[PDB]
């Protein structure tokens, strides 16, 4: 569990070396076609490092070594921030972006914010692949199914369904070290893998159901 | 060159990153500018190397991974594993060279792709170690224990191993307390990675250092 954070730095060193030749690189004289080049390293550098740092985290919190956050945080300025990342893609015709709160769920719970934003950026980032045309649906409800209220987060895309195999794959997701950086053609990328095993380490519990369309959701414990 | 995949996640922006350095060497840039991309494109290929190399090692260990079994040139593959370093002694001034000897089968059994990946192996970190002396690759017969046992073996002289470097070498392994430092791990990841084929080949994995000798002694069919 802990092998990857003990070579962290033997990981991060070269992809920061790649972003900040890039970042020098944009400082020089460059024509517009080194331009065009120089951009795209530091675009294609960033979605790596960001996929790199968060498997980094993941490793961490697996193992022992670090902890997750609590603290009191605003539970709908969140969502809406996750929102208003998607709604500039959302402009654009084929998509409509709509969110549902119950009005019982609290304004303000304790948790991690950072990391439950990036599950459900996660979410919706999938649910924008999936469709095509349509209609993207973020829901924030209570679940009483439990001895206790829980709180329940739940996104519904449009596109192709989830399939019995690519579901189970899914639902019993937990990769160790090597396996992040493993190539498997079946199912889901790396950052809805990440995203399902935070929710795991939250305390929650994570649903996949599917007739043309998958519901991805997650179920947290909240405190009474 | 390597066992594993790495996802298409991390590889297809690394080939967008490295796609760029190629193209950016090809238009005209001051000296400063050529060394930002050079140093781009050298860390870039550096974690796809270190990437690759922990995830075989993760495979090797945990029995993911199914040799082949063809009939092969070994010469040839010999031939042309020295063909891949030719370049790069002319550079460093080297001089590598071979020996076969002639009570070798030309024709033997096994994985080549494997057997090949080893030996890539045992010749890149005899560059790595000289600054300069002779590289010498043997691939000989070894008439010690029950049946003849084929033996290929690179010799360097350069940089030894100290005792505590050669015994991780030979002991290593991911889930043992703590598997290695963190420094070794990128300068020698690549030849835990023959050791754990070689033992897979049913083979055994030596190191002399005094230079340095590694060897790996592996099974024939007789006759
Ligand atoms: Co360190
Ligand atoms: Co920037
Ligand atoms: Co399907
Ligand atoms: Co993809
Ligand atoms: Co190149």
């Amino acid at each position: 569990a802990e092998f990857l954070a003990k070579i962290s730095h033997e990981i991060r060193t070269p992809m920061n070396g790649v972003l900040g030749m890039t970042e020098l690189l944009l400082g020089t004289p460059l024509s517009a076609k080194q331009r065009d080049y120089v951009q795209t390293i530091h675009s294609a550098g960033n979605e790596l490092l960001t996929l790199i740092n968060e498997i980094l985290d993941i490793s961490k919190l697996e193992s022992g070594q670090i902890e997750l956050d609590e603290v009191q945080f605003d539970l709908n300025a969140l969502i809406e921030d996750c929102l208003d990342i998607f709604r500039v893609k959302a402009e654009q015709q084929r998509i409509e972006l709509i969110s549902f709160t119950q009005p019982q769920v609290p304004r303000v719970i304790g948790g991690d914010p950072t990391r439950l934003r990036q599950v459900v950026l996660s979410l919706l980032d999938n649910a924008f692949k999936q469709t095509e045309e349509g209609e993207i649906l973020l829901v924030v409800a209570l679940d009483d199914q439990g001895e206790t209220p829980r709180l329940r987060i739940a996104v519904q895309d449009s596109g192709h369904p989830f399939d019995a195999k690519e579901r189970e794959a899914l639902l019993t997701a937990e990769l160790h070290s090597g396996d992040f950086l493993s190539a498997s053609k079946l199912g889901s990328h790396l950052g809805l893998i990440i995203a399902r095993q935070l929710v795991r380490l939250m305390g929650g519990e994570f649903g996949i159901q599917s007739s043309q369309g998958t519901t991805l959701s997650l179920t947290l414990p909240l405190d009474p």
